[PDB]
């Protein structure tokens, strides 16, 4: 149980402990179940919509969805299902899901050898890549029912980290 | 798993399932019940990798104590130690050893890559039966041939059916 | 050079000769140069647009963007770049893109024994997966410039020989 | 055309030239096509029928299948179609395939600095590789119709160069 | 958690239990956590340092650098994270890693049908492959300091099963 | 023969035609055989020495030795072997190879739409990434070395021009 064992991390310092769930370039809804412990298969997605970043989350938080609040975690290569690591925060995808408020924090991992800790803030990655993010979370569900979700702002770090504490301040409440 | 997990709604045709060794991969992996762990018994031929995911149903046993397996078809392998709502489409009737080893077929009950195609397993091709009976017709060849055989392959009823049984048999024991 | 050895094949039959350009699942950008007689990486696709087909044409086939008739191959495995095969004719989608018409012709491996030859017809395929296909060619240009391209209307085998004869007729008076 | 400035290369010295046409592990059955020198997809194959080596042939031969006579190319990662190399030879599988002969010939790259040229002859590569390969060529068409396919007998590197010699004469008439 | 519910296994009989961290191929370094009971992504590897064998380790050992003992693994295709196996020993790497003792049990799964238990002693292995391993850990580190790394020799299934017996005494008296 | 179709392309204006020999991660040592042409398996290298870029030549140009002008062409998926692409000179890899001049041409493909031509110079690049380039082909024949391989320097485009008009020049010579 992640929950319990793992904190939210360094929130201050934008140094945070992210669960991995969905390997980039995946095309399987991967869930942590909180009240079973377990990483759960909630659906198979169109191939054409595969994760464009790993996808994770930020234990002992919750959203306005219930869940914890969302990780996209950029690497290289694809992080497998359940390992979790110290990651930085670099920025925020401000998002609405199918009327709920969703927003994902942009992540790296902390200690990255393999570029050197090249992304240190949003706009060192490639624009073309957060357009990428960006059109596939506003089209992902498209082929059930379209127009439901909705990239609305890309924030940097201050904002994201505002938006942690928050969700922290939600999971101390429940 | 055995403890978090039931079977699901066995009535309905939607279990629960919980994923060992991905489509593709000749790693013999299965749930360790007393440690609660996954294992690698062995490594399997290359030439007999799985066709098809290979997983089980949470409380669950075969007459002879095994857990009660799951042939899980997918476009994509699913990784090792995921568990997944699935819908049941057929029964893989096989005995292994002389011991009846029957295999639930079942596809994911959400699948939106192509629509929840599969329902029965008429819907699937049948060369892709084939080629999974053949599997295991033959796997433990290279070690002794002839212990291994797929007797019949039988509708969702049939499936719902076994699965009610090995119910029975993890409750009593 | 295929356009010399290959000819377009049985399109009476609906048994036709495809050389395969770009294998399923790649953002690789791979045309047959036929000046050249080469194959040319024009250019690099957002990853999210990877091809959701392997794509290929027909040898002695013009359409009207001057270059042979495409082919959207179906398979379960990727196909390498460079390969040619007899093909079943199965559909076609009518296509517009950036103003002119370049249909694309669906098509499988005539002798496919892993499934059996199970996909003669478009209604054999999963109505998913066309739509995933529609979806893809509609929006793959769309981080350069939205609505430019438009899946128009798909047709079956008997529609796509006509398509075929029609490009047929443009190589000759080329 | 690999048939045109390829030779068969130095058979008495066991060094040959190959090209690859199928990369272990693929189901595509990619056959070079001599008369219009351009390489074909055949069928798609069985998936559970993957080629378990690398499949290729050796230029200006002829078996009896009026084909180019066939190589196994044994490598730890799959070759592309299409690419040659010098290769090693270090045995042949003696082969009848309905009716009639198409010996192969086993091969590993003549340099090899990843495991430093570890396979000089068959029974340095392990015993069970040789087994699975002859289980796959025994039972490949078992889909369509099943003892049509048999593997005699495995030869060292003399036996595959007598093989190849009587090749390049039948190409050479 | 493996270090309650695993042993070493039959350290005399060469066939101990192995937990496995990082698969082959791999350049994330997956370590155990044992406060955690989870696996933890310590950082992106540089990609060109890819792990060369599949890395793990035994339970109930420490070595000197108060993790437990280390395992290099063999096998032809990767494993995966979290996945536990009873291994033959056939070897060990004694290496020094920035001054801390950190020998490395060299194993093979004990069941292998694929090759049919081929490796038995180090001697089995392609030479060629022990010297790529060796380069490996003599230059991971070098991107960030050279030098502090190094392997000492490889010694047989008897000298492990040595190491093995002194590990599970540092176990035993923590 | 693409020594015959293709020309270098527009050296001044930094746009040049590459064949692509080795895909990005292949220990496979592919060459395009100018006699033959065609591309042939030289040898298999220690897998420890994947290439870490994709490894191509450029057309019609020859090193001081006979050798034709080596590219190192950056990419985020391999390209396979046999493509030629239309790619920008981003730099030079000044390189010593058994006491001759081996410089290596680096570039990317003109047009990529995946990260959005984010990469003109040497320094857009993580400079992690160039260190692993560095190290890989200073090490690759460590396992038996017979002479020097060792990066002198790092050139940025201009100097790359000079180096590609050199070989130009060689060619035509010969
Ligand atoms: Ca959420
Ligand atoms: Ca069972
Ligand atoms: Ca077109
Ligand atoms: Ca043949
Ligand atoms: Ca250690
Ligand atoms: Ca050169
Ligand atoms: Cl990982
Ligand atoms: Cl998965
Ligand atoms: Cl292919
Ligand atoms: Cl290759
Ligand atoms: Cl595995
Ligand atoms: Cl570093
Ligand atoms: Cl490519």
């Amino acid at each position: 149980d992640f929950n319990q064992i793992l904190t939210p991390g360094d929130v201050d310092g934008g140094i945070i402990n992210v669960v991995n769930e969905i390997p980039a370039g995946s095309n399987h809804k991967i869930e942590w179940n909180r009240k079973l412990a377990a990483f759960q298969l909630d659906r198979i997605e169109p191939a054409i919509f595969a994760k464009p970043t790993n996808y994770g989350f930020i234990p002992q938080t919750l959203d306005e969805d219930g869940d914890e609040l969302d990780v996209l975690l950029v690497t290289e290569q694809p992080l497998a299902t359940g390992v979790f690591l110290e990651a930085r925060v670099i920025g925020v995808m401000k998002f609405v899901d199918d009327g709920e408020v969703d927003d994902k924090i942009v992540c790296v991992p902390a200690d990255d050898r393999n570029n050197g800790n090249a992304y240190k803030t949003l706009s060192d990655l490639p624009q073309q890549l957060i357009k990428q993010i960006e059109f596939h979370f506003n089209h992902y569900k498209d082929l059930k029912k379209a127009g439901t979700t909705k990239v609305e702002s890309w924030g940097g770090a201050e904002e994201a980290k505002k938006v942690i504490k928050e969700s922290i301040e939600r999971w101390n409440k429940q």
